[PDB]
């Protein structure tokens, strides 16, 4: 436990990167839709997104009819911190999909004012399992 900070209060990324996904307008999320080729950080944000929410995705195509749906944020922080789907994926993500530096709060925000608090979004389920791991069973000092 490198902080004294847990899913308690842990750093407000989570529950800021909740509000702001639903803030974003279908306005903002039917531009991202509509844009034929996106910006390194626009599709690598949705993909990481799909995968937390157990979804298997990797066309901008694919996922562009995703986002399309006016819901495809409300799915998103209605998101359960708890699951049996496979949270060990984070590991998996990380590999190479994360070590890209277009994976970041200035790049992804530049990509879209709507993805901005996706990075963050993703970005906050990493930072609970944090928690949540030193909480589980197994592997305990």
């Amino acid at each position: 436990g490198s902080h004294m900070k847990c899913i308690q209060d842990i750093e407000p990324t989570i529950l800021e990167a909740q509000r702001g996904v639903k803030n974003i307008k279908k306005q903002q999320l039917t531009e991202i839709r509509s844009m034929v080729n996106p910006p390194s950080g626009v599709k690598i944000v949705m993909e990481a997104v799909c995968a937390i929410l157990g979804y298997q995705f990797s066309n901008w195509r694919d996922i562009q009819q995703f986002i399309r749906k006016d819901d495809f944020i409300h799915n998103i922080v209605h998101y359960d911190t708890t699951l049996h789907m496979k949270p060990q994926i984070r590991k998996y993500m990380e590999e190479e999909f994360l070590s890209d530096p277009n994976f970041t709060y200035e790049t992804i925000n530049r990509a879209s004012k709507a993805c901005g608090p996706l990075y963050q979004w993703v970005n906050a389920q990493i930072n609970f399992s944090k928690c949540l791991e030193n909480v589980d069973p197994l592997r305990q000092e």
